[PDB]
């Protein structure tokens, strides 16, 4: 089998993306942020805290034929960003561009913090991390991938994120259409439960590419791109005026510069994100001082190439016994 959805950017920015999924029988349709830095599947709900939901689709399980409640099973997540939820868990059937998995996990979220709440355009999350990370309780719960991966045509889902624009999740396939050359290939360590990868080294505009290894994940739940404070000090010095303010909380620049590119390396391979990916617009309505999209990761504790680097390539999230990943320029 296979399927393939549209992905959708929730704003002018990109700041996420979401992509319909469809719960239960009759389906109810949710919009829903796919996330390879997470491994649970949650949606607001019908048990929601009433004065926790402003504007989102709910799932219902009462109304779902195929709905079944995992006695006694909770869940509780802490995102990276300080956002967090918490809830029970159901299973139902769960369907992705023509793809279905039947029992799937379905974590209802009894509770949601106010990042959550006050973005409407959210209805939950599926993740797509290594089942690892779950956090169901007593007993974790698989990732709608791993779930679906056995019936899959390969073993394989693909992220092809756009700039300003809608792009494609696609499971069980390589589109060889939607990318230029070839696909390079690099090896994944499983042993944090993400999809972690050793970038090969960096160029910053038509800079000479330095080699170099780089540690990270591949992480389309994260808006940007989260490099060493060496990697990063060396982008923004090409930008004139571009300054770290604590106040803002990372580096900002003016909004007339022309920002230059950002090479990483996959292998022998480069991607180049190009400048205007990485503006992400004025820090205040009304500011001439614009928030950039290369930041440092010191203090999270992890380097992560997040939506600003994805959407760059064409990634291959390759789910083989021994799993790697793919990117391809586009």
């Amino acid at each position: 089998s296979t399927g393939s959805a549209t992905t959708t950017p929730i704003d002018s920015l990109d700041d996420a993306y979401i992509t319909p999924v469809q719960i239960g029988t009759p389906a109810q349709t949710l919009n829903l942020d796919f996330d390879t830095g997470s491994s649970d599947l949650w949606v607001f709900s019908s048990e929601t805290t009433a004065s926790e939901v402003d504007g989102q689709t709910i799932y219902t399980p009462s109304k779902s034929t195929t709905a079944k409640l995992l006695s006694g099973a909770t869940w509780s997540i802490s995102y990276g960003d300080g956002s967090s939820s918490s809830g029970d868990v159901y299973t139902d059937t769960v369907s992705v561009g023509g793809l279905t998995v039947t029992g799937q996990a379905v974590e209802s979220a009894k509770k949601v913090s106010s990042s959550f709440t006050e973005d409407s355009t959210i209805d939950g999350l599926l993740g797509l991390a290594f089942s690892t990370l779950n956090t169901v309780s007593p007993t974790q719960q698989k990732t709608f991938f791993d779930n679906a991966k056995a019936s899959l045509d390969s073993p394989v889902f693909t992220a092809d994120l756009g700039y300003h624009a809608p792009g494609t999740y696609n499971f069980g396939f390589i589109d060889t259409t939607a990318y230029t050359g070839s696909i390079t290939y690099t090896a994944v360590s499983t042993k944090q439960g993400f999809w972690e990868w050793t970038s090969t080294g960096y160029a910053v505009g038509s800079g000479t590419f330095k080699s170099t290894s780089i540690d990270g994940i591949a992480d389309t739940g994260t808006t940007l791109l989260y490099l060493p404070a060496t990697v990063v000090s060396a982008y923004w010095a090409q930008v004139s005026g571009a300054k770290s303010s604590s106040s803002v909380g990372g580096y900002v620049f003016p909004c007339s510069a022309t920002l230059p590119s950002f090479t990483f390396g996959v292998g022998s391979a480069r991607i180049v994100i190009p400048g205007d990916y990485i503006d992400f617009g004025p820090i205040s309505t009304g500011s001439s001082s614009c928030f950039g999209g290369i930041q440092s990761s010191a203090g999270i504790g992890i380097n992560i190439f997040g939506d600003v680097a994805l959407k760059a390539a064409f990634v291959v999230f390759n789910g083989a016994t021994t799993p790697t990943l793919g990117f391809a320029s586009k």
